């Protein structure tokens, strides 16, 4: 894309590259690497599009402040764009989230409202529903996992970059599912815009909340605790859309980990444990000789630079190594 | 740029935004964001060209293995091109070096030798030469101060890329010193190719280790310990090419801190210490009149995040 001076860090968002992985898998998997955004995640797309929607929509106006409960990369989006476009932001967070997102998040400007730990996200979205009430004149929540604006920015820009960077050659496509944006913009753009319906759509979930797997098979909804932090809710988002996906493929803690490690020190791509899982599931993908010769293009959402004090760098290395 | 598969991650370098600073300055300060790179620094565009520049002098032949003392961001740039391309790497730092950053080195495949924490860099660089010196035709010295491989980089990607993004119309380009090829390279590329001589290129130091501006006014080089990392290495490095340098300024430990909070909490720019260091002299500048009408691009080279552990976060809570 082409040279310009960026009116301010919320217009600088996407055209990630996309990389080839040259010895994990065949050959034929490339990563669209989306730490390569302004606040390091995927969720920079949607931080920035979310307030560019509330401002065209009038309801993010002067005086009104931003509301957002999340302990994730969607709190440090969010702060960075409301830094860089001159509005208030107060999120909500269970008093669990590190030091590193806190520290991070007050450098950005943001207010946070730490609520209790045994709570965890329910608790911080009981808060957030409390602030907005106590004024919501003043207040706006963005609602990230029901928005459209969401995955409207996915079908606006990451679809558009996945087609184009791949002159339409992209036969599977690969996203872990946290609100669903990323899997239903881009499929909407590819499937819907360009008319590709036989392109296959790949959830990735947690072998431990397999959630869509149990949708798709309209049984109980039953979700449990995991480790790949950015997907696997426990619920289906507003914001995925079940009708677009061709197949679910759970990962195990252990494959997301280990595959992330791999990235890192076989390709050179910092990647957090997220992008570990979405890899792990193209390699089970290419088991299956259907998908020998197909161009997987795979969502890596976020940095291992983030994950220093996670599992993703724990058990690795011995005091003596 | 053309739309495009990247055969690996060394070749997605560059490319990073030039963005208007709205509340920090006069409006015509223009932040180039070098943490937009594959391993988050200016540090990725030298990580690949000197190895793609050892890959073309045919010094790094299989078996090859590449050695380099760095305590900073050179280390993950050059870590995250060799797991790239193949290589294998060794860096040698002091052992003060925290555990988080040897996990992340090590992540990104680069084999650690730690060196006495009383010896600091200097021992790093002496083990680095003995390492080399037990097997020179295995081990191969990249040495970041003087390869000309670093400043070319910024010549054939940093410096076209401001040109490009303002259209011609940048009048002074601001650089902290490090290894000096963000500077040298960016100003051959715009004095020399592009043939703007009226250019004014400032070099950005520690006012606590204040060489450049020593050698500049022909004064005794004495340097000083200094918070601003990356910058300020105590000596002018040979890829700092002096004649190119119109004016030096002078940050203080301070200054560049809370001039980095002020990018990060006004602009939602992530930003090191020396990203507040450079846009603070860009703001000393702003005050002279001579320089009030003119665009001003400044590099900022790192990322916050990646100073999580350091005063630069400090005080932000009670
Ligand atoms: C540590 C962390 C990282 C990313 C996230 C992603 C999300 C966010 O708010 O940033 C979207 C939300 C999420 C929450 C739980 C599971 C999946 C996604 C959450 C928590
Ligand atoms: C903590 C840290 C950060 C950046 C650097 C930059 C450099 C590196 O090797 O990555 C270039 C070298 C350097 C060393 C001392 C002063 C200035 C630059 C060094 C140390
Ligand atoms: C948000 C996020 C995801 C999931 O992306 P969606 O578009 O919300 O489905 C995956 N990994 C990380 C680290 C994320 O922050
Ligand atoms: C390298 C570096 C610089 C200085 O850039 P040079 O091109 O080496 O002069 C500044 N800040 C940081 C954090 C760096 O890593
Ligand atoms: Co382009």
């Amino acid at each position: 894309h082409m040279s310009k001076i960026y009116e301010d860090n919320s217009l600088t968002i996407g055209h990630t590259p996309l990389v080839r992985l040259n010895r994990i898998g065949n050959g034929r998997i490339l990563a669209k690497v989306e730490s390569r955004n302004p606040s390091f995640s995927v969720k920079c797309r949607i931080g920035a599009n979310m307030i560019w929607d509330a401002e065209k929509r009038g309801v993010l106006k002067p005086g009104v402040e931003l509301v957002e409960p999340t302990s994730g990369n969607t709190g440090i989006a969010l702060a960075y764009v409301a830094a860089a476009r001159g509005y208030k932001l107060t999120l909500t967070m269970p008093e669990t989230m590190s030091i590193e997102r806190r520290k991070l998040l007050k450098a950005l400007g943001a207010n946070l409202v730490l609520t209790e730990g045994a709570k965890g996200m329910k608790g911080a979205i009981q808060k957030a529903e409390e602030i907005v009430a106590s004024d919501p004149q003043k207040y706006l929540l963005l609602q990230q996992f029901s928005n459209p604006a969401n995955p409207e920015i996915h079908e606006k820009t990451t679809g558009p970059e996945i087609w184009e960077d791949t002159d339409g050659q992209v036969d599977v496509f690969i996203s872990g599912v946290g609100t669903g944006g990323t899997l239903t913009g881009v499929t909407r753009y590819i499937k819907g815009t360009k008319g590709k319906t036989d392109l296959i759509t790949v959830a990735v979930e947690p072998t431990d909340s397999p959630v869509i797997a149990q949708a798709l098979a309209g049984e109980e909804i039953k979700p449990g605790p995991h480790k790949i932090q950015g997907i696997g809710a426990g619920f289906i988002p507003g914001n995925l859309d079940l009708k677009l996906i061709d197949k679910v493929v759970g990962i195990t803690n252990e494959e997301a980990i280990s595959t992330a490690r791999r990235l890192m020190e076989e390709e050179g791509i910092l990647a957090g444990i997220s992008s570990g899982a979405a890899v792990a599931a193209a390699l089970k993908l290419q088991e299956d000789e259907s998908f020998t010769n197909k161009n997987i293009v795979v969502i890596l959402p976020s940095s291992g630079e983030r994950y220093l004090s996670t599992a993703l760098f724990a058990d690795l290395f011995t005091e003596k190594e």
